[PDB]
């Protein structure tokens, strides 16, 4: 009974987490095996930020310049280098608290929790979506760079974001575990616009499967409709273009509900054409889009 | 930048859950120290629930049935008793992963986070409120007893719910951590009313609060009211009466925005008798009163 906007547990993140200072600037690493992970962009002084070239920066930095605390001891740092926008520090000793790990570059509309962090220590955790602008809507303030995305299967953690920057518009960006940004984004203090922020039409659907699992049932219609008539309707609201591997990967929830695909996208097609008037749909009065289909199955499963 | 529902990290917990099992039953405990908490229905079988007199189905249960499990190892069972609603289950070996920690009973309006766990596993972490009518929305599944709710102040953990049942409205009931319910409820399988789900109004007044503090200020008005005038309106709209306390807790919201709190108790009473028409606040369509004033500061500010 019940759909929460859950988080993976942290335990296996915060056990990651430590604090990185080079020079004046502190921001959070994350130590796997006996690699720290951080954001580059913490070499650089508030001046550097406008146009900063990394390599040259990095030049004048020695491995005794980056200070490495993990909790309340130091780390010793034996070697450093530059991955894209992150930087990887060697250090002496393996994390013993080192999960099994991979690292996974997720695609929009894909979710993830975060673990927010503040000089290596953990603040707090929530769940979010890569957005199809390759922005993500966090909580974020300063000094949380470095703070990661993850997901767990069984005991395994893929981590698949770095956190490294906020927009002007107080949206957030950063970069897989290689150090690539996700979308056209850079680590410089430049304004760069973010792109239309559509909303993730095979996750809405998802939740409006979980909704109906769990006893919301008001917008159920006596309609269905096509994929191209459904796709029509999506383009006018700025929704993602659902295609037939979206309604394949809906296919568990249309099994276990009974509701065909296209039914469902008939009772969407109603909610974004007349409004939800008033009403709401497991607490929300708006169509929630960050539950991929397998996090409904998750959550109505109890996969631990 | 943003503002999101955050659980507190769930690591400290993680390392606390374990598998009880008794007969054919199996629900979740917390062990701290040597002892192991859980609800005392893990005892009943189907047959029992209807009318159960648990100080009769204790008699017929000794330390040997009751089956421990922390991950993979057996804990050994050298004492048991029962505290209201939840067994104490004596174990020999300490808990090595206990974690600094309280027992707290909490009172309506106060946020928790949920860590649900299914076989003494985690499977996620959410952040709810405990509901003015002592019942808390959440997610859970049959397995789900015995997950706790808990905040965290910096080390120490402060228990304050374990999961107990589902009414069957959907929504959650359980005990604090020495076995009292939350509100007037019994571990019966009988059909017992929730009460009025009212607005926690101090939790949504500091929700306006963190919404101004991070840009939305669209429902900002040239208003002010009174705590009388504000109550009548309030009252209509099963809004909980607000008091010269809920004004006193806001007070660094209010010193931080310069937004006195009879203003924003204004642009709430506007916002209830007019609606959003349209519009959201902090990704919203609707008034969230799961914050409360010190989790919107904790939040602005990054405690960790
Ligand atoms: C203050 C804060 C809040 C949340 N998350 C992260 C931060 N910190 C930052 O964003 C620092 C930073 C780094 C880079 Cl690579 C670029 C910028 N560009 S800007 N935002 O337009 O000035 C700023
Ligand atoms: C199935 C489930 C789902 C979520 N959370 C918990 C559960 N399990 C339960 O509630 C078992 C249980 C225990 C008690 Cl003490 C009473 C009842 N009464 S009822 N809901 O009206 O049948 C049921």
């Amino acid at each position: 009974s019940g759909f929460r906007k859950m988080a993976f547990p942290s335990g296996k993140v915060e056990g990651c987490m430590v604090q990185v200072t080079c020079g004046t600037t502190t921001l959070n690493g994350l130590w796997l095996d006996d690699v720290v992970y951080c954001p580059r962009h913490v070499i650089c002084t508030s001046e550097d930020m406008l146009n900063p070239n990394y390599e040259d920066l990095l030049i004048r930095k020695s491995n005794h310049n980056f200070l490495v605390q993990a909790g309340n001891v130091q780390l010793r740092v034996i070697g450093h280098s530059m991955q894209n926008c992150v930087l990887k520090l060697k250090v002496d000793t393996a994390n013993p608290k080192t999960p099994k790990y991979k690292f996974v570059r997720i695609q929009p509309g894909q979710t993830f929790s975060v673990l927010a962090c503040y000089n290596g220590s953990p603040s707090g955790v929530y769940q979010c979506a890569m957005r199809p602008n390759f922005t993500i809507k966090g909580s974020f303030l300063n000094g949380s760079c470095g703070s990661v995305g993850f997901n767990i299967d069984y005991d395994c953690v893929s981590f698949c974001y770095m956190h490294h920057m906020e927009l002007p518009t107080g949206v957030h960006a950063g970069t897989d575990l290689e150090g690539n940004f996700y979308g056209p984004f850079v680590d410089r203090q430049t304004a760069q616009a973010a792109g239309t922020d559509t909303t993730i039409t095979v996750n809405v659907l998802a939740w409006l499967y979980a909704a109906v699992i769990n006893g919301d049932r008001w917008f159920l219609n006596r309609f269905t409709t096509t994929l191209n008539d459904f796709n029509l309707v999506a383009m006018k609201y700025n929704y993602e273009p659902l295609t037939q591997d979206h309604v394949d990967i809906l296919g568990p929830l249309s099994a276990q509900t009974g509701i065909a695909v296209l039914d469902m996208c008939a009772s969407l097609k109603e909610l974004l054409q007349n409004g939800m008037n008033g009403r709401t749909i497991l607490g929300s009065a708006l169509l929630e889009d960050e539950f991929t289909p397998f996090d409904v199955v998750r959550q109505c499963s109890g996969v631990t």
